């Protein structure tokens, strides 16, 4: 029901990661949740996830009827309720088309996932129009720098004219500020915008907010959503977001120094 | 003569720090120089040459015929023999023709620029086929990690297939290695690959390391590329790879703790 899109414009500010620790953190909740790679050609999400060598069949082979979900979709190594549908090393534009994307989420819908994280592709070409077309929701995953957030602000203008919501005039896409590699020490020297100032700029509710932490390069290296790590403050970071996609409210930790 | 992509299919590895200080280097050793911005609508380059106010016209309205080159063109800041090509805040995936963007490149070649440096969007869409189409050379932009590296490695096989020069069999786009976020602390304890084994991996020689710094970031907020400071490790390791472009050797600094 709700298919939300990790976006960004901006490249390599963590969409991957976050899509991964986000439907990680849905899944340990109880909640049925499918995490999609739309980045074609450039895989990443299988192996954040670390089901890399499970990955048979990807999003276009389904798109294409070569392989159906149940053949594609890859059960998850850790945790419950949660599911993979990787990304194909093909390039090819037009592989993913509207009318088989539509298709695969009218089947994730029928398969009862409560869930439907779209890890997005950067930039604002088809690959990522693709990957928010069909959202109901959006994370604006921001790095707390100009080019990110203004990239990040650009995306909201294109969720607002370029979605399939927008388009037809329904209720409007959901955003959620998410923002990462947040560094309170470069933050109080001004070499970062604070929480505050970036909220000014986009003006959306702040769901996230996720330190710079080394434990996410390792959290990848492992192929262990970096939420799993249970002492690492990005991890928490992140079920925290969770909570709040969740309707609790939490306060924003790791924001000072 | 020497058109240069600076690419890496991967999002944020730094393609456009490292576009905008190469251009520098290469105009401060006197050589005619424009960097172009191929990131069309989410423009970057004349944020980071700290040039944004003096944007007239883009690389559109040149191709479009709204404008000339010498009406677009904008002469950099600080130093001579360089110049700006912007990108149009347009979003419009055609928007860059083929056709055009050649005869913008006959064009400049024709202003007897020695190089083009061109800054390529992140992914492996029309967006960055565009950007390495016509170039003469690479520099794949890593982050010593996995993904990085295994989307630059894809990259590698894009240039020798879907470039013009492997499309007509002329001698193929010479591959330049630029690791960048060198972290030699996080490369001891394991996270990161090393210089050594990234080029097991990619097998291509390497023209640059620039180190993981914290001037990097200071050199964007001030719109000045970080090449332009002086005492800054990330800049002289780009003055270095100015140095192994232009054919002198300089062995690799900053690559230890
Ligand atoms: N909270 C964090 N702390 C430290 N590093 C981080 C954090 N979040 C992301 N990173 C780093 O940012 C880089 C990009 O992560 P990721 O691949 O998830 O970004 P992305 O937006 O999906 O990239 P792409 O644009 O290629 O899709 C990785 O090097 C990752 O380690
Ligand atoms: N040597 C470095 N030290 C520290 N930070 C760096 C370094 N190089 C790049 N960065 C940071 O990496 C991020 C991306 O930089 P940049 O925009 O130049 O990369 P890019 O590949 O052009 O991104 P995109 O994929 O959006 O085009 C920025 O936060 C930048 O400050
Ligand atoms: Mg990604
Ligand atoms: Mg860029």
């Amino acid at each position: 029901a709700r298919i939300i899109v990790v976006t960004s414009g901006k490249g390599g500010v963590g969409k991957t990661t976050s899509s991964a620790a986000i439907a990680t953190g849905l899944a340990q909740k109880g909640k049925k949740t499918v995490v999609i790679d739309f980045a074609i050609g450039l895989r990443n999400l299988d192996l954040i996830m670390g089901c890399e060598r499970r990955v048979v069949y990807d999003f276009v082979n389904v798109i294409q009827g070569d392989a159906t979900l149940n053949q594609a979709l890859i059960k998850d190594k850790r945790t419950e309720n949660l599911y993979i549908l990787p990304a194909s090393q093909t390039r090819d534009k037009d592989a993913l088309t509207r009318e088989g994307v539509a298709k695969v989420l009218d089947d994730l819908k029928a398969m009862d996932f409560e869930f439907i994280v779209c890890d997005s592709p950067a930039g604002i070409e088809t690959g990522a129009l693709m990957a928010l077309y069909f959202a109901d929701e959006a994370i604006i995953t921001t790095n707390p720098e100009v080019s990110s957030v203004r990239d990040s602000d650009r995306i909201l203008g294109i969720l607002a004219s370029k979605s399939r919501r927008a388009e037809n005039g329904e209720e409007p896409i959901k955003e959620h500020l998410l923002l990462t590699r947040y560094n309170p020490g470069r933050v109080s020297r001004g070499d970062m915008l604070s929480m505050e100032d970036v909220l000014e700029i986009l003006r959306i509710k702040l769901v996230g907010v996720i330190p710079e932490d080394q434990s996410v390069l390792r959290a990848s290296n492992q192929g262990e959503p970096v939420i799993l790590d249970i002492n690492a403050d990005a991890g928490k970071a992140y079920a925290d977001t969770v909570e709040r996609l969740l309707g609790e409210e939490r306060p924003f930790r790791f924001i000072e120094e």
